[PDB]
C-alpha cells in the first residue's frame, strides 16, 4: 500500500472511534497521521511484544487530546490493544481512556491531557537516557542507546512549562530528543494569530535547539528527510516545524477549530472517506495494511539483539549489569532497609536540634552511597533546600552524575522528574520552598495519578521561615497535599522523623512523597523502641497518661515541641493528657483500626490540633468538639519567634484552648 | 552630586537596612541602583504626594527580593515612607516587609516575591492602559497616557510564566511596556551558565519585542539612551538587556552569589563605603541629596497639568468623565444592585435546567451592558467556558474592546488579571477548566493576598464532565480554594445560585471570587423569598422538617439535586430530615454564630455531606459522627452518568448511607 493509505488507516480509526464514542478529538490524529506513519514505520525502535524493553525508544504524545492517534498506532503495530478496545474508546474501564494513561494500556509511556507536561516528561526521559548511558555504557558495550520522540501542538507551545523544560533541554545538549511541532494554526478559540504569534523556530534556536523549518507535514519524503537531519545532529535537541492541516481529509472541517474537539458527524465522515479514497467500513482494516504496519517481527529481532548485547555486557561487567537490572526494575538494594534502620536508630540515640531541612540533607548523605539510582536536584535553591550531599555530581558537569541544577523552574522540574521516574533506572528527588509547590502543583498531582516514585523536598514550611513574609510562608499548601489522592505527605518534628520520612519516600513503589521541612531548628524528642518503630505508622503516641486520656494534643513538625510543653503544664495540674505526633496523616490513615484507636481513642473527643498551617484541615481529626491552634490568615514579614507569638503558637494559648475544652 | 553618587544613596540605604534587619537581599538593589536612578529621576511620571494619581506611570519590581531598591526609591523621592520605616525593614507591622506589598506602603503597585509574577502584573497594567486609552481618549483629550516599567532578573526569565506573558505582550504590541533585565550572570546556585543558557535577546525577539542588547547597567548615559530608544518604539514592548554586577560596590562580594540573599556583614559594608566613596553613616542622607532625589515639586506640577486636562475632558465629555472616575475608583453603577436583584428574581420565577457554565454566560450577558468595566477572557476555552456575551469584543481586534483571548496560558492569564485589577478602571474575569486552576494556583493565591477583585470562572467542575477523564476531572481542587485565606469560592446548584454568586463576585471589592461551574445541566430548586435572599449567606436551609431534624444533608453544586431526592425518600418514610445548600463555605463561615446555629444546629450530629469532590474536606461540617458521600480517588474516563453511578452518586446510595448513619446513631 502507499504511505498515504497506511497513514489514512490512522485517520479512519480515529474519526470512527471518536464517532462511535460521540466524544473526542479527531483533528490532531488526522493532522499528524502522515508524520506518525514515517516516525513509527521508519525510525521508532520498539517491540510490541514487550513494551517494557529497557532500551526501547520512548514516544510521548504531549498533545494528548489526540489520544486516538496513539491508540491507532499501538493497535496497528501489534501491541496488545485489540479492535474491541478501540470500539470502547472513552468507555468505562476500557484500555482506551479519553486521554492516554500509563499503566494499563500497553505501550503508553506517560499520562497526558494537561498541555505542556508531555514535552516536560520527554525532556525527563531524554535526561534519563543520557545519564544512564554515561553511567552504564563501557567501551564496546553501549547497552543504553535510545531516542525520545515527542509530538506537541500550539497548546503545549503556549504553556509556560514548555519554556522551562525546552530551555533546560538546550543547556543539557539532549541530542537524542526530537520533537515534532504540529504547526496547524488552529486552537479552540479559532485561528491562533489572535493570541499566539511567536516565531517559534527563533524561540527554539534561542534555547540552543536545532530547528527544521517549513516541513510539509503531509509529505512522507519531507518528513523522513527532516527526521534524518534531526538524528544526524547529536549535540542539540531538535524541533521539527511540521506544517499540517487539522482534520486533514475532511472537506468541510479540515483547517477549522470545528475538527479539534468533537465528532465530525456521520455525513462528514462519509465525505472524508470519499476525499481520502478510504474504502473500508468502520473498524475494518485489510490484511495488507496490518502486514505493513505490524512491528512484532522487527521488534522481537531488535530486542533479541539487545538481549545478546546485554548478556555480553553482563559477562564483562557483572556487578554493573546486576545494578542495571535492579535499577530498571525500580527494586531497592536488599540491605537498604537494615542500613536505613541503623541510621534512624543512631539518630534517636544521638540527639541533635537541627532544622528538618538539615535533617533531610543528612538523610540524603546517609542514603547516597546506598542508592546510586538517585537523580536529585533543586530549582536554584541547593544551598537553601540543602539538596547536595558529599557525593553529588551535577550532570551539566559530568554526564554520569546524579544531580540536576534545575534553575528557577519548579513546574518543569517536577514534570521532568515524572519523566525520569517513568523511564526507569532512577529515583528522582526534587526541591523548592514549599510555597512554590503551587507553581508545580499539577505536576505533583500527575506524579500521584501516574503512581510514580519521586521524593519532593519542600523546605521553609511555615511562618517559621520568618522575614521573607506572606508571599513565601506556607499556610494552606500542606492541607492541599494531604487531600491529594495517592499523595504521601510527611511533616517530621525532628531529625529522627525526618530520616523515617525519607526512608518511607524512597521505599514507596506506587506514588510520590512530599517532605515538609523547616528552615528553623527543631528539638529532638525522646522515644522508646516502640515509639521509634511507630514513626513509620504516620501517627503515634509520643507522650501519654495512665488510663483513658481526658485531653489529646495532635501536633506535627515544628509544633510538636509546643504541644509537649502544653502537655507538661497540664500534666503537672493533674490532667490526663496525651501528645500524638502525626508526621503523616496518609500513613496513619492506612493503619489498621486497632492501631488508630490506640492513638486517637474514639471516646476521647477533647482533641487539640497544633500546626502552623491552615486550621480547617484539622476537623478531620478533632471533629466538632475539639480545638485547633492553627493559622487562619496569611503570614507577616517579621522574625520567626515574633511570628509564632503573634499567631498564637505559645504555651499559654495552647493551654488556654485546651482548658476551654475540658469544661 | 554626580549620578553615581545619587545612585549610591540607594546602595547605602539598601545594604544598611539589610544589615540592621540581619536579613534580606542587598545584591539586586546594589546591582540595579544606576538603572533605577536614571529611570526614576529622568523618566518616571509620578507624584509622591498622590500615589493613586490615575494617569501615573506604573513601576513593577518583578525581582521583588530586592525590596530595599523600591523602599530606597520611595523614600528618596518623597513618598510617605519615613527613614524610621527603613530602619524597621523586615520587622512586624512595618511599612517595609521583606518583599514589597501593595496596600500599606505608599507607592508600591503590586506584591512581588513569587518570581515571574511581577512581569505578568506589568503586562496586565500595560494592557489596562492601552485598553483604557482606547475606550476613553477623544480627539484633543488624551486623558490616558502612561508607561509601565518593570525590573526583572534571571529568576523571572527562567520561570515559565515569563514565556506566557511576554509572548502575549508581543501579540498585543504593548508599545508602552518597557522591561529592564538585570543581566548579572548570578543566581542562588551560582554562575547561571550551568542551568540557564538562553539567548534571551533572541527569545524576546521571537516574541515580537524590541530588544536593546549589551547596555552597560552601570553607566547612566548608556541607560538613558536605551530608555529613549524604547520610548521611540511605539508598536512593540521593549526589553533592555542591562549588564550589571550583583552587589556592585562590595569588593569581596560583588559578582558573587554571596551578595544575593544575606547581609553583606559590617566589615564588608565598611569596605563598600570606601569603594563607593559614600561617606554618610547608616540611614543618613544629606539635605543636598534629598534636594536632587525629591519628586514632590515635579510630581505636583505633572498631576496638576493632568487635572486641568481632565477638567477640560469633563467639560467636553461629562458622561465619559463620570464613568472614568467611577471606574478608576472601582465603584459600582448606582443601579447595579437593583438590576442584578431583578435578574436573580426573574431566574427564580422562571426555572431552567441548564449547566451552571451556561448560567454563568447568562449572568455575563445580563451584567455586560451594566458593567462597561468588564475586561474578561478565557485561556483558549471561550466556547467551552462560555465567557463570550453578545457585547464581547476582543482587544486584539479593537483596542477599545472588553475581551482577551489569553491563549493556553492559565498562570499568565491570572497574574495578568491581577495587574488589570491593580491598575484600576476594570473588573477582570478569567476562565479555564477548574483542573487547570492548578497551573495558575499561586496567581490565584496572590489575588487573595493582594485583596483584589477578580471573578474566576472555573467550569467542568467534577466527574460530571465525563469522558475527558481523570487528568481533567477535579476532585481536590475546590477544597484547595476553600482553605485559601481571603478566597471566596461558590459552587452554585442551579442558575439562580449562579447569578447570586456572580453578583457577589462583582460586588466583592476586597478579594477574588471563584465560581465552580458544571458542564452538565443542573435542576432548579424551589425557593421562598427568604431562601432566595439566603443564598448570599453561603449556606442556608433549602428543605426542612417540623421539630429537630434527625438527619441533615449538606450539599453543593450538582449534588443538591441528589440530596433533595434523598431527603424526599427519607421524608416519605417518616424520617425527620433537612437539606442545607452550601454554595459558599467562606460566606457561610463569615455569618454570625446565631445564623450558623440556625442552619447547622449543634444538637444535630447526624450530618451527611454530598459533593462530587474530595471527602476529607467535609469533616469541617460533618464532624466525626456523620457521613460523607464524596470522592476519595481520581476519576475515570467514561460518560458522566456512568461515573456518578460508579462513584456512589445515586439516590439509593445516599439514602443507604444516611440510613446506615442513623442505624449507627441509634
Ligand atoms: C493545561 C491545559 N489547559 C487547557 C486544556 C484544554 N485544551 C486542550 S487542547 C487546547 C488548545 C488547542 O491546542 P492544540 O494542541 O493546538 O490542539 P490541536 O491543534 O491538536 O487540535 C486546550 C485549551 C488542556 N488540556 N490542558
Ligand atoms: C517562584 C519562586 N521560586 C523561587 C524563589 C526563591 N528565589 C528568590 S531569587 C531566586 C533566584 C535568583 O534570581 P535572580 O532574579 O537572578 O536574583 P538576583 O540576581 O537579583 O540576586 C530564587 C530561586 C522565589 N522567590 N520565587
Ligand atoms: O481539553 C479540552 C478539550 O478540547 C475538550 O475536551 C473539548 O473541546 C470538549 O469541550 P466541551 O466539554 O465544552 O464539550
Ligand atoms: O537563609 P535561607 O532561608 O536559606 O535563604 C535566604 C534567602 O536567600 C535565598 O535562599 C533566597 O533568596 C531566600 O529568600
Ligand atoms: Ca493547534
Ligand atoms: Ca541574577
Amino acid at each position: 500500500s502507499s504511505r498515504k493509505e497506511l497513514a489514512n488507516a490512522i485517520r479512519a480509526l480515529s474519526m470512527d472511534a471518536v464517532q462511535k464514542a460521540k466524544s473526542g478529538h479527531p483533528g490532531a490524529p488526522m493532522g499528524m497521521a502522515d508524520i506518525a506513519e514515517v516516525l513509527w514505520r521508519d525510525f521508532l525502535k520498539h517491540n510490541p511484544q514487550n513494551p517494557s524493553w529497557a532500551d526501547r525508544d520512548r514516544f510521548v504524545l504531549s498533545n494528548g487530546h489526540g489520544s486516538m492517534l496513539i491508540y491507532s498506532l499501538l493497535h496497528l503495530t501489534g501491541y496488545d490493544l485489540p479492535m474491541e478496545e478501540l470500539k470502547n474508546f472513552r468507555q468505562l474501564h476500557s484500555k482506551t481512556p479519553g486521554h492516554p494513561e500509563v499503566g494499563y494500556t500497553a505501550g503508553v509511556e506517560t499520562t497526558t491531557g494537561p498541555l505542556g507536561q508531555g514535552i516536560a516528561n520527554a525532556v525527563g526521559m531524554a535526561i534519563a537516557e543520557k545519564t544512564l548511558a554515561a553511567q552504564f555504557n563501557r567501551p564496546g558495550h553501549d547497552i543504553v542507546d535510545h531516542y525520545t520522540y515527542a509530538f506537541m501542538g500550539d497548546g503545549c507551545m503556549m504553556e509556560g512549562i514548555s519554556h522551562e523544560v525546552c530551555s533546560l533541554a538546550g543547556t543539557l545538549k539532549l541530542g537524542k530528543l526530537i520533537a515534532f511541532y504540529d504547526d496547524n494554526g488552529i486552537s479552540i478559540d479559532g485561528h491562533v494569530e489572535g493570541w499566539f504569534t511567536d516565531d517559534t523556530a527563533m524561540r527554539f534556536e534561542a534555547y540552543g535547539w536545532h530547528v527544521i523549518r517549513d516541513i510539509d507535514g503531509h509529505d512522507a519524503a519531507s518528513i523522513k528527510r527532516a527526521v534524518e537531519e534531526a538524528r544526524a545532529v547529536t549535540d542539540k535537541p531538535s524541533l521539527l516545524m511540521c506544517k499540517t492541516i487539522i482534520g486533514f481529509g475532511s472537506p468541510n472541517k479540515a483547517g477549522t477549530h470545528d475538527s479539534h474537539g468533537a465528532p465530525l458527524g456521520d455525513a462528514e465522515i462519509a465525505l472524508t472517506r470519499e476525499q481520502l479514497g478510504w474504502k473500508y467500513a468502520p473498524f475494518e482494516i485489510p490484511s495488507e495494511i496490518y502486514a505493513q504496519w505490524d512491528a512484532k517481527e522487527a521488534g522481537q529481532a531488535k530486542e533479541s539483539a539487545w538481549n545478546e548485547k546485554f548478556a555480553a555486557y553482563a559477562k564483562a561487567y557483572p556487578q554493573e549489569a546486576a545494578e542495571f537490572t535492579r535499577r530498571m526494575k525500580g527494586e531497592m538494594p536488599s540491605d537498604f532497609d537494615a542500613k536505613a534502620k541503623e541510621f534512624i536508630a543512631k539518630l534517636q540515640a544521638n540527639p541533635a536540634k537541627i532544622a528538618s531541612r538539615k535533617a533531610s540533607q543528612n538523610a540524603i548523605e546517609a542514603f547516597g552511597p546506598l542508592l546510586p539510582e538517585f537523580l536529585g536536584g533543586s530549582a536554584d535553591l541547593a544551598p537553601s533546600n540543602l539538596t547536595l550531599w558529599s557525593g553529588s555530581k551535577a550532570i551539566n558537569e559530568d554526564a554520569a552524575g546524579n544531580y540536576i541544577h534545575y534553575g528557577v523552574r519548579e513546574f518543569g522540574m517536577t514534570a521532568i522528574a515524572n519523566g525520569i521516574s517513568l523511564h526507569g533506572g532512577f529515583l528522582p528527588y526534587t526541591s523548592t520552598f514549599l510555597m512554590f509547590v503551587e507553581y508545580a502543583r499539577n505536576a505533583v498531582r500527575m506524579a500521584a495519578l501516574m503512581k510514580q516514585r519521586q521524593v519532593m523536598v519542600y523546605t521553609h514550611d511555615s511562618i517559621g521561615l520568618g522575614e521573607d513574609g506572606p508571599t513565601h510562608q506556607p499556610v494552606e499548601q500542606v492541607a492541599s497535599l494531604r487531600v491529594t489522592p495517592n499523595m504521601s505527605t510527611w511533616r517530621p518534628c525532628d531529625q529522627v522523623e525526618s530520616a523515617v520520612a525519607w526512608k518511607y519516600g524512597v521505599e514507596r513503589q506506587d506514588g510520590p512523597t512530599a517532605l515538609i521541612l523547616s528552615r528553623q531548628n527543631l528539638a529532638q524528642q525522646e522515644r522508646t523502641e516502640e515509639q521509634l518503630a511507630n514513626i513509620a505508622r504516620g501517627g503515634y503516641v509520643l507522650k501519654d497518661c495512665a488510663g483513658q486520656p481526658e485531653l489529646i494534643f495532635i501536633a506535627t513538625g515544628s509544633e510538636v515541641e509546643l504541644a509537649v510543653a502544653a502537655y507538661e503544664k497540664l500534666t503537672a495540674e493533674g490532667v490526663k493528657a496525651r501528645v500524638v505526633s502525626m508526621p503523616s496523616t496518609d500513613a496513619f490513615d492506612k493503619q489498621d483500626a486497632a492501631y488508630r484507636e490506640s492513638v486517637l481513642p474514639k471516646a476521647v473527643t477533647a482533641r487539640v490540633a497544633v500546626e502552623a498551617g491552615i486550621a480547617d484541615y484539622w476537623y478531620k481529626y478533632v471533629g466538632l468538639n475539639g480545638a485547633i491552634v492553627g493559622m487562619t490568615t496569611f503570614g507577616e514579614s517579621a522574625p520567626a519567634e515574633l511570628l509564632f507569638e503573634e499567631f498564637g503558637f505559645t504555651v499559654d494559648n495552647v493551654v488556654a484552648k485546651a482548658k476551654e475544652l475540658l469544661h
